[PDB]
């Protein structure tokens, strides 16, 4: 039952931001912001989105109902800090750091003087010290705490915090020594997760070994033949809008060595949505989805 206490202050992600009030008017940009306050209940204080990843989770679609700005993206990447400034926000709240720097929208101690908070998402931030390290669920569910502080929604955090954890719970590690390529794009040169994303998160959770998993970035380019070599067990596909997961399958299939892998001779693909791959609540149900694929491959 508690109630922030105003003026609250918060480091987040090096900057100090403090919080006259609770924020009534909020710009969110992607889906993983966008969603954490459809998720919190504070919907109605979205006044424009931009940069959406994809259609909210199932269980959003009716918060997502009541909030026009769901319908009606600025854009579909950053929108011109005009068309932000127009519906008079007291907070723009960003996915991506680098939304909120000079090569972005614009740089925060800038944004404050105009009079506009501006709050990362604390698994986002990119600098030593902020970045998360390692990744963990609990580093998501600090997130979802920060947040709820920030918006006076102390229960409905304590409670999507108490949902991703029965997710998880779900979820038994497979024991069976698996290896795995994290699949996202790319035909020439894959593009495949690295060790310090979501990607890791989830393969740890669900009981895989990443063959990336010494590449330190999130993402990183590995070559047909380090694939190969590295012999993946299972294959997961990301399947996002500009490279579907039946794209892959094709690569896969038509490249004249790759095709002779187990892993895709014997079609053990798991598939992923692309929002889940950014940190967020949904990871955790991404990692539910591909933990029952898991269960149903045999090999
Ligand atoms: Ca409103
Ligand atoms: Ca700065
Ligand atoms: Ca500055
Ligand atoms: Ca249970
Ligand atoms: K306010």
């Amino acid at each position: 039952r508690e109630a922030t206490t105003y003026p609250l202050t918060v480091d987040n992600c090096g900057t100090t931001a403090t919080f006259d009030s609770v924020p009534e008017r909020v710009v969110t940009l992607k889906s993983s912001t966008t969603e954490l306050l459809l998720a919190l209940g504070r919907g109605d204080r979205i006044v424009a989105t931009s940069y959406l990843d994809g259609p909210v989770a199932p269980w959003l679609e009716d918060e997502a109902a009541q909030v026009p700005a769901v319908s009606a993206p600025l854009d579909e990447r950053l929108p011109s800090l005009e068309k932000v400034l127009e519906t008079e926000p007291d907070l723009i709240f960003a996915g991506w750091e680098s939304m909120v720097t000079t090569e972005g929208l614009a740089d925060r101690d800038r944004l404050t003087q105009l009079g506009v908070n501006t709050l990362v998402a604390p698994s986002a931030c990119k600098e030593d010290g902020y970045r998360p390290d390692p990744l963990t669920w609990e580093s998501l569910a600090q997130e979802i705490t920060t947040v709820g502080t920030i918006f006076d929604a102390h229960s409905e955090a304590q409670s999507l915090v108490d949902t991703m954890n029965e997710q998880l719970a779900a979820i038994s590690p497979d024991s069976r020594g698996l290896s795995a390529l994290w699949f996202s794009s790319g035909s020439d040169t894959p593009f495949v997760g690295g060790g310090s994303g979501s990607a890791q998160l989830v393969m740890d959770t669900v009981g895989l070994r990443n063959i990336g998993s010494d590449i330190d970035d999130t993402w990183g380019p590995m070559s047909w033949e380090a694939i190969i070599d590295a012999n993946p067990d299972v294959i997961v596909l990301v399947d996002s809008s500009w490279s579907s997961a039946q794209k892959k399958k094709d690569i896969l299939t038509s490249h004249p060595v790759a095709s002779t892998l187990d892993a895709v001779v014997n079609d053990r693909y798991l598939v992923i949505d692309f929002p889940p791959t950014e940190p967020g609540v949904r990871t955790a149900d991404g990692a539910v989805a591909l933990a029952d694929q898991l269960a149903a491959l045999t090999v």
